[PDB]
């Protein structure tokens, strides 16, 4: 665990990563594939980090990294704003999200030939359903859409954030359950709890900021404040109850409300935040993608390469696209938004940790207690697949979206000519 | 080691600390005493953290924290610039520094009544001699001196940085030695090595930055690059040789050269760096002072309260002031610079870690192997004292300097009337 090694490797990551990111900025190309390639080079190719070690580092670093990008993603944008294309945004985001997860459960189960009740398939499907913004919707969205869509993508992103947790709970229930007591209270408690206290601080922050003085001192407040939300949510309240409120959704809600409350007010106290959050959110994303890669255990992969690839294509081309086409149908229009609903595959911040976290949770405790469910299916490959599918999942979703985003941003000027 | 607790406590530190720092900015008062008071409140008073735990966290966090403030301190200023009052600055900084350490060795030994050859006293004296800038010379120096003195204070700060390490080596030699092989190569190897590679990157950085493109991407480069310097210096090269170059002096030299090389060139690529480094350097200093406090083991303190207090007064009033008065004597002038040489007691970033690091190193390995030197003196109190003396040391040096800095900045306009 030698510290000097940790700061050394972290140093190499910052030095090489900053340079590569800058080259990308002067190259137009989007970060993510370059981040993954770097992850391979310092990963399998040069053998600079193994699986066990990568996962061990990630157990500590990941929550810190995740708090960074969630905070960075929130501040790089706003709210109020969101309420005009919003009917489509909420119906499509919520209803199409649940349907996509359902689609994910079924194909993943069938391709393996494993039983439908079996939970591994439904987990894989659950991972596909989750979106993640923060790595790519905010990074391309620095520059305009300018219509509806940027706000929605943010909303979709965050909207899931209340969804990804719900999906994780569902996956926990059916793949066997550590606790069978609630299939419903946990949904309430996490979302509702995160909403209440998040609004509590956003309101508190709203008043305290407007009355005075920090300005500048507002940054430690949320960064420590967000930190407390995790401690209260996933450690303190489960300890004192088994009753927790999560934390992640709670900080998401706080950022969502607070950004709007700040922006809504106007005045001198807004410029600076966009640049600061963009710079901050960059280091974490570079580090997270590579560290997300290194967290996975070393040797994944040979057996489940083909299925995960096949599962991925179903999510990108069938589940995603059917979702948008069957979730927007009442639109105008068109041929620009419904297609956007399709192609999904942006999330990768949530499900990633959850994929790996579930992987260690079931695989390690397997010998000690694997709820005796889906053992002979056999899971060994469930844990293995999820990670590649998400990898593959990021790469192809990220690569394709990055390649056609400009074409789908301007090329689709809606051809609306009113005179 | 539960992560959620770590990010939770860290979160509380950021939230409360940012607010307190902002209040201070709107209050004029200087951070440091407030940081120490907070450290007490979450320390002994409320029992939020113990010694063992605080030191355990500090072993990991401290090198990360130390890299932050060293980098922040460098960028908040420049170089080239330093070369006009510089004769006084180098003679006073170097020659008065060694003399101060010598003074520290003697009084500390005598007050205990322990033997002069005995190394514990010379360690205590060594700790007094070390200065540390970064926490208070840069923080007050955001606003002008405007003469000579700000540049010197920076130089004194950094100049020691090559000195604090030398002092630590000297302390290691005489308080018993793990290795008796070199009392001279280590001085060369650390300083010389840090100089060479530091200049290597500063030159490399100088060319690569001027030719292109990062701008913004220069921040990861040094932050990872600085990280590698620690790994190469205090882990890799000692492992592959027993031959190390430190790292800290090396990153200090790199920052010193690079800041000047960047500033010397001029052009659009300088604004932004001052604000960025100031903001970055703040979080670390708040966290470092409180975390420096929490690193020390719980129960220090009752036996050696009085001596450390007495040792402190000798350093502040006798060793410091004799040093400046006997180190400047050839000045003009006057009654404004010689007095500044006196009052010392600003350092607290280096000796702190070194104080605690030596404390664990000798106290823990004592039963296993305490080089059998100064055991019956007895050390138990050496380790205990150093920490309080440095605490006391920061508080009184920081409090007094902060109180009279304005008076000594303008009140001493040199009364120079040339016509």
């Amino acid at each position: 665990m030698e510290l000097m090694m940790a700061i050394g490797y972290l140093g190499l990551a910052l030095v090489l990563g900053s340079l590569v990111a800058k080259i990308a900025e002067k190259l137009k190309i989007p970060d993510i594939p370059l981040l993954l390639l770097l992850g391979l080079i310092i990963g399998p190719f040069l053998q600079i980090i193994p699986s066990d070690s990568a996962m061990e580092i990630f157990e500590y670093a990941g929550p810190i990294g995740l708090i960074f990008i969630l905070l960075g993603g929130a501040f790089t944008m706003r709210i109020s704003l969101l309420k005009r294309v919003i009917k489509t945004v909420v119906r499509l985001d919520t209803i199409t999200f649940l349907i996509t997860l359902l689609i994910s459960g079924f194909i993943f189960n069938m391709v393996l030939n494993l039983p439908y009740t079996s939970p591994v398939g439904y987990l894989f499907g659950a991972i596909t359903a989750a979106t993640d913004p923060a790595t790519l919707i905010p990074v391309f969205s620095r520059v305009r859409t300018n219509p509806e869509v940027a706000i929605t993508l943010e909303a979709e992103s965050i909207f899931n954030d209340p969804l990804g947790i719900v999906s994780t709970s569902v996956i926990l229930g059916l793949f066997g359950l550590f606790s069978s007591s609630n299939p419903l209270i946990d949904l309430i408690t996490l979302a509702g709890g995160a909403i209440v206290v998040g609004l509590l601080l956003a309101k508190i922050y709203e008043k305290i900021i407007i009355h005075c003085d920090f300005h500048e001192y507002v940054a430690p407040l949320v960064l420590g404040g967000a930190m407390l939300l995790l401690y209260v949510g996933d450690d303190l309240l489960p300890s004192i109850c088994g009753y927790g409120f999560s934390g992640y959704m709670a900080v998401a809600i706080m950022g969502l409300y607070l950004g709007d409350a700040l922006f809504r007010a106007d005045d001198i106290d807004y410029k600076y935040i966009v640049s600061f959050c963009d710079d901050l959110s960059l280091l974490a994303r570079v580090f997270i993608f590579v560290f997300l890669g290194a967290c996975i255990k070393l040797s994944m992969l040979e057996n489940y390469f083909i299925p995960g690839l096949l599962v991925a294509l179903g999510s990108i081309f069938l589940a995603r696209p059917l979702g948008v086409f069957l979730g927007l149908i009442g639109s105008k229009h068109s041929f620009k938004e419904k297609l956007y609903f399709a192609l999904e595959g942006p999330r990768g911040v949530v499900p990633a940790a959850l994929a790996v976290t579930v992987g260690i949770e079931i695989l390690k405790n397997a010998d000690k207690i694997p709820a005796s469910i889906t053992k002979y299916i056999t899971p060994t490959d469930i844990a293995g697949t999820i990670i590649i599918g998400t990898f593959m999942t990021i790469l192809l979703s990220v690569i394709l979206e990055a390649s056609w985003a400009g074409m789908l941003a301007l090329k689709l000027l809606g051809e609306y000519k009113p005179k």
